[PDB]
């Protein structure tokens, strides 16, 4: 119904950028799935998608912070559920992708190391950009905690 | 030949991350190239791509903020360039991006109206970190900028 | 009392009596009153009396000012559109990126007349500061409205 | 390179559905000297049509960044970047704004009969179009200061 448009808004989200519209949607219904944690079959069911799908979408958002692999007592079943303050996670997870891209910025600033100064002027600003927004991020996740 | 294991690399950044490598590879390829100005054909035959290769992840990387679009005076060649202060740029498409998700949590919000507030803890949370982040990033860029 | 088309039709005019197209009016106006929100590119074309190349064309200046979004569903291979939640909000974000590009288009004239006498760079000084600042007017409205009005 | 700047604004006009034109003639009285450029020197200047000039000339005035003049002893028809141009620019949008609000009361008045929900979307257009406007105005007001 209402849900659904917000989980196919959320698969949009995700599709209009290059990613997956099953990880938007699989994110989507997270953020509103009752209970919390769902099956793997539960989200195959729900999302009408392969359990292929379900698999590597999945471990994408794990990756990116925002959903956590769960076992229940009892049940020999995979789960997932969004992590607490899964949007903070990711957040703590765009501090490390930003510090692997300022390593990044080194290996093209030693590749211009022979070239006039002024060509690296792009690669020092992103490195400077990307190692003060790290802070800045690092902060502000840590005030907000409190 | 380091600048083109430069270039792979950022490839790689991309992939990793479930975007185009060649997004990743074009935009590293912005960095670094010289003159900073690059026609349709110059970043075909720099990056070993097709023209629809080249035109679908150009415009990606407008839309994430990075590049734009370049006319050039008595040329008739499209070309892009990486923006001035670009990872700047990006960040505020970042802003925007995250402004687009709360405005999603706010549907999801209303879709669970109905629902117990329990239930409507987790896009409560989403909600708020977004606007929180978004002021925090905005507020951050401004002073930067005024370096 | 008025009726949704012509609603439409004097969304239309808005949009043409500036220089844009009279669908991507009617698309935007057709969009804000349809039941249900979302549309197919068929059911768009019908409704328009316009060309399925209309449509196309016409969502994507939207999508770009930031009003519609694209959906589709895996087992449906038809376009959807959709009028974006908050839609002039999301607008006057892409307004607030217009200006910052304007603003960097201000910087290459400022520097192109290095060389001209300060009086002649006056329209451009005023053109980057106007920019700056209300980039930042915006941008911090939009924050304050989000939390409600 | 004043060249490049006025072709890279008729690409910014271009981009968001304008024509280039437009944007070059822009571009062009953002950096021409004198600042006042006659019909003539202008489709000479962007290497323009005459019919062209005058449209997109016409534009540009709706859109409040120039001014049509004339000049104590010629003839000749005169364009100049306004004063503060793009503050002026910005009071045009204000009241576009407001003209676009009005047609979203319309739209509201359309769907009058139908279920609220359904008239959501308009309410929200119109929120927005009016705390813009308020916003924009009082920013305006301040900068003049
Ligand atoms: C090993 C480390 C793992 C960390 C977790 C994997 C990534 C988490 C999500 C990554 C998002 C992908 C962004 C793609 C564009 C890169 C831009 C960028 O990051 O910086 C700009 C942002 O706006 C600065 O301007
Ligand atoms: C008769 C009353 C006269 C008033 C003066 C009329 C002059 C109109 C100039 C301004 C409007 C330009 C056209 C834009 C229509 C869409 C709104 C917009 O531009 O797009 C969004 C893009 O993201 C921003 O919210």
């Amino acid at each position: 119904p209402d849900i659904m448009e917000f989980v196919e808004q959320m698969g949009g989200y995700f599709e209009s950028r290059s990613l997956t519209r099953l990880a938007g949607r699989l994110l989507g219904w997270l953020l509103v799935c009752d209970p919390e944690r769902q099956s793997s079959e539960e989200l195959a069911t729900a999302l009408a998608a392969s359990s292929g799908g379900i698999s590597t979408n999945a471990r994408m958002l794990i990756q990116f912070g925002f959903i956590e692999r769960l076992a229940v007592a009892g049940d020999r079943r995979t789960y997932f559920r969004l992590r607490p303050n899964a949007f903070a996670a990711g957040e703590r997870e765009r501090i490390r992708a930003m510090a692997e891209l300022q390593d990044l910025a080194d290996v093209g600033l030693r590749a211009l190391g022979d070239a006039p100064p002024q060509r690296s002027r792009r690669l020092r600003e992103m490195r400077d950009l990307l190692a003060y927004m790290e802070n800045v991020v690092s902060d502000a996740l840590g005030r907000y905690s409190q």
